[PDB]
């Protein structure tokens, strides 16, 4: 590959490494950028203020997963754009333990599984965590990221626990930041106005460290059915069986994962429970995360599907979702996966970065507790009937599953700091003229990258939702992490990007706390535009 233009005068004590970029999709892809691992946070004012005088950009680097062309776009020209990676050294632990609330102070490169096993070294922990460990703390915060969590019906929120996104749990944070003359660290504290915009930043504010509240930690069932019927699972409100409205107020958290042309969905449910105190006879006790080796691991068979439909054959999809299915009930049967039981944080994180690499579309909708059946039962008939639609016409433009997910919203009574209020932007933050709505009901699809009419469907669906879900009784938000503004490719929709997102977050609340505010916000911080690039620059002007 060829060698990019040496920037110039870069800081001598700052190795400065050409490697290519790839995202966990792979869906953005670069052969050359430059990048260095900032050693301290005030390597990263350096940078910024060196980026200033150079007209260069800085963007920091977590893990990589995100989908959302937040740091490099695919086929950009980042020849004067400099990655910050700040896992190598920016990632410090420390559990703080003095105090009303516990805490944890961590660099913001340090990973989530890092943090939430040093908590558990204390008996703290998070109730919300999101599937894969791996995220930096600071990618994770970017995009409210959450879990499937929400407490079971009478079950209390334990002191420093919240069921909305990690966003929520922020007590103070530390960013680069303009001072006037140049570029400095500054803290923001969790009742500063200041620092609600950049509880959830996409990346337009680069933070060096955060501390977060914890609660307690607790041991937690998680049991797995591949035998209910999809139309049984997502009935409509009321109905009988089981149900994925029975699920939630039962235990609480519950996920759904439904092949493509396929009749059972492979249903995971939560349970906190009431050192084997409390573990239930038949679950087996587990000591360690990723516990559904079988998907973390594909066999042949299957690998060849994927090569197939690679290769330029959809039509695989009707044999493909089945056999996923088929290895999932017989994977979770031989390694007697159906009932495991642990902390927190072994049984909420099953995802490793080696299972197959998938996008996504769909999106959040905000509403009542009392209305998840409703919105469920809404959706998957409606997928159902599209995916059949397309099959129809010979097409097959959906190879992955519908994943179904709830969790709480960022409630303030959840902060036990003193506190001026919730993310700015999160997709999790509660709305003020709805008291009511009290849920965020994930709803996503997954689809192997480049199947031919996948975004097309992505835009369909993406249009249905807006339209179905933007009522009295809920709204709908895109999750910043995925796939929206299909135009029919992601993030390429001009309306949805530099109209409709402004639109959804100016909704309901406050003119001195929305999306223009915190448009500001990230603007004073960073006037210079240090912390962008292009896609940035449309959606966060
Ligand atoms: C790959 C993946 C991701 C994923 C998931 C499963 C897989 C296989 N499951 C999720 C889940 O269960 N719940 C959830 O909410 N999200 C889940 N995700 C999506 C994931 O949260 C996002 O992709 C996340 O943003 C990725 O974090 P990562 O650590 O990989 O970071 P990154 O891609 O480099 O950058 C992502 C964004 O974060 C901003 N960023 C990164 N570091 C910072 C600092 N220091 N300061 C400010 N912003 C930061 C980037 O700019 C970017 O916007």
């Amino acid at each position: 590959v060829a060698p990019l233009p040496t920037p110039p005068n870069f800081p001598n004590d700052i190795a400065l490494f050409q490697q290519a970029y790839q995202n966990w999709s792979k869906e953005i892809m670069l052969d050359a950028t430059w990048v260095c691992s900032p050693k301290t946070p005030q390597d990263v004012v350096r940078l910024a203020n060196w980026a200033h005088e150079h007209d260069y950009k800085i963007r920091p680097r977590g893990a990589m997963h995100g989908w959302t062309p937040l740091t490099v776009e695919k086929g950009a020209n980042v020849e004067k754009v400099i990655l910050a990676d700040t896992m190598t050294h920016l990632n410090g632990i420390t559990v703080n333990t003095g105090g009303p609330v516990a805490t944890v102070t961590a660099g913001a490169g340090a990973s989530i599984e890092a943090i939430v096993t040093e908590l558990q070294k204390h008996d703290l922990g998070w109730a919300n965590l999101p599937a894969p460990g791996v995220l930096s703390i600071g990618g994770a915060l970017a995009v409210n990221a959450h879990g499937a969590a929400l407490p079971a019906v009478g079950q209390t929120t334990l002191p420093g626990h919240t069921y909305g996104s990690l966003s929520n749990l922020v007590t103070e944070l530390t960013a680069v930041v303009w001072n006037g003359t140049t570029y400095a660290l500054e803290t923001y504290q969790r009742n500063d106005p200041r620092i609600t915009p950049l509880l959830t930043n996409l990346g337009r504010c680069f933070l060096t460290s955060v501390t977060m509240q914890a609660g307690p930690n607790f041991r937690q069932r998680c049991q797995s059915y591949t035998d209910i019927p999809w139309r049984e699972l997502f009935a409509p409100k009321g109905a009988d069986g089981r149900t994925f409205e029975k699920f939630v107020a039962e235990s609480g958290g519950a996920e759904a994962i439904w092949y493509p042309f396929t009749e059972k969905p492979w249903m995971k449910v939560w349970t906190v429970s009431p050192s084997l105190v409390g573990k239930p006879p038949q679950a087996r006790e587990v000591s360690g995360p990723y516990n559904y080796i079988f998907s973390d691991n594909l066999p042949e068979p299957i690998t060849d599907m994927i090569g197939a439909i690679n290769a330029g054959n959809p039509g695989i999809a009707p044999l493909f979702g089945p056999a996923m299915y088929e290895i999932t009930k017989l994977g979770l049967a031989a390694t007697n996966a159906n009932d495991i039981w642990g902390w927190s944080k072994d049984v909420q994180f099953y995802i490793k970065a080696t299972t197959l690499r998938l996008t996504e579309g769909g999106g959040a909708v905000v509403t009542s507790r009392a209305n998840i059946a409703t919105v469920i039962n809404d959706f998957t008939e409606w997928f159902h009937e599209r995916i059949e639609f397309y099959r129809a016409k010979g097409e097959f433009p959906l190879n992955g599953p519908v994943e179904i997910r709830c969790c709480g919203l960022d409630q303030a009574a959840d902060v036990k700091v003193p506190s001026v209020g919730p993310p700015t932007i999160s997709a999790t933050r509660p709305r003020p003229d709805h008291p009511d709505w009290d849920v965020a009901i994930w709803l996503n699809v997954l689809g192997v990258p480049g199947t031919p009419g996948m975004f097309e469907f992505y835009r369909e669906m993406e249009q249905w939702m807006r339209s179905h879900y933007n009522n009295d009784d809920a709204t709908f938000r895109p999750e910043w992490s995925k796939g929206w503004a299909f135009g029919p490719d992601p993030y390429t929709d001009n309306d949805i990007v530099t109209n409709k997102m402004r639109a959804t977050y100016i909704e309901g609340v406050p003119t001195t706390e929305n999306w223009d505010t915190a448009r500001a916000r990230y603007n004073q911080i960073d006037p210079h535009r240090v912390f962008t690039n292009g896609f940035m620059d449309k959606l966060l002007p």
